[PDB]
């Protein structure tokens, strides 16, 4: 051992609280545990994210951690595999090193808040996409699709839109679906930034919300119950998955007790931005 | 030297965009420049983050660099005079060593955003404060009084309300304002979530934003377009301020040609929250 500890910084500032929770708390760790805690530049690319994981490794670093963004979820086990030097995945699902990875079901938490839309008496029910080639984007919209296909609901394909996470992407999204003619009492938008550029679009065109049209998100970020009108939306438990990553890592590492390995999901906060058509 | 670069992790992270920029930048030329990236936990206090700077110097980091929310700019001056080792110091300002600092003028920043609500025609503005204890928050407060004591108008004690910088005080700060019988035409919020939080509780209260109040913040957040309605908000060059601190950095240990240091300020984004009155 080195007594040192390493963290892959990657593109997903901002992109959620996941990393900056990851990194208070590593920080953290590493100061109580009196171990260095070393940064790596992951970039922009699935090649650039290996190197910064192998300049730790090379520096040998007892410990990494990362919420990879473009690097796979298959390549990373490979590394494990290679290494035994315990190799920490966040927000991510690990096919073969699954303890190696915290991960919260998206499918599934997606699938509960359309579930309780539907039971509301939502029968057509509109939903705005993240990134294409984002995991948590794919997922949410499979939980969206699920969700239509057990509650005796036919997927209209009209009702999908692509975004971007950003609020522009929200307000374009609307915009799509308001020119194709789409009807749709609600609205899931894969976060709140979109649902917030979407209901911005909706009020521009003179759609009421939520009286015609209820919208929800996904973040439960602290602005949330400040729109007009408040909005609705999923808290996904990011600091118990922070803390269960830490916490498993210091088992690997310095062992101690064991915790029992938890599994995590989200819940829909219903607001003013939600009610029964 | 070690080639090796140091950063005070403080509890700063979600106060407006410094410090996860300045862990960016700082991640994206210290693999540029081959050199280490070392975290130090600049935990709850003064004294703590004087520990976090000192365990790095103990290292040898050739250079450090902090957002300090507890340390005071006088205490870190004393620091740098001691050690060869360069200790930056983001969004605050160095009375000795200047230099070391990358600053941005918040009160006229603070003062020019008042004035073009006054020069709009707004004679009776509120104005919600961040924490007691902020700089920023102190200078932007300090900015508001000198703007209505430079274009005439007295000051108005019970049009200045205590906040938090969440939403929620925000909200709290319009809350006690109206209950106190506060006439206004024009609102400042010390940023842009207690911007939103007061256009909540002035929409909840039946107040018409920005018909009866214009409000305005400061961030710039992304979201800032998309409120009803979209909210007028004071831009800070935190990117170009970020660096301006490498930069500095990348002179004081390698060398080479630099630009000579910039100083900052911050402007008015016009929007739909902001019009003349009545």
């Amino acid at each position: 051992s080195t007594q040192t500890l390493g963290l892959v910084v990657t593109n997903t500032l901002y992109h959620g609280i996941y990393f900056s929770e990851l990194l208070f708390h590593a920080a953290r760790m590493a100061e109580e545990k009196g171990r260095q805690l070393l940064l790596a530049d992951g970039k922009h690319s699935a090649e650039e994210e290996r190197q910064a994981i192998q300049y730790l490794l090379d520096l040998r670093c007892d410990a990494i951690m990362i919420y990879p963004r473009f690097l796979s979820v298959d390549e990373i086990d490979d590394i494990i595999d290679a290494h035994s030097q315990p190799i920490m995945v966040l927000n991510r699902r690990l096919r073969k090193n699954s303890s190696h990875s915290v991960w919260c079901d998206h499918k599934q938490t997606s699938f509960n808040a359309v579930a309780e839309l539907i039971n509301a008496g939502h029968q057509e029910i509109a939903f705005l996409t993240g990134s294409m080639d984002s995991p948590t984007s794919i997922e949410r919209l499979a939980g969206y699709k699920d969700a239509l296909a057990q509650h005796g609901i036919a997927l209209n394909e009209k009702l999908i839109a692509n975004g971007k996470w950003t609020p522009a992407s929200g307000a374009e999204g609307v915009e799509m679906l308001l020119e194709r003619g789409a009807k749709f009492s609600a609205l899931v938008a894969s976060n709140d930034d979109m649902a917030i550029g979407a209901m911005k679009a909706l009020h521009e065109r003179g759609v009421a919300v939520p009286e015609q049209v209820s919208v929800i998100g996904f973040d439960d970020i602290a602005i949330a119950p400040y729109t007009v009108p408040a909005l609705s939306s999923v808290k996904i438990p990011v600091t118990e998955m922070i803390q269960e990553i830490i916490g498993r890592l210091i088992f690997m590492l310095d062992g101690g007790d064991f915790s029992p390995p938890k599994t995590f999901s989200g819940k829909l906060i219903r607001r003013d931005s939600l009610i029964a058509p």
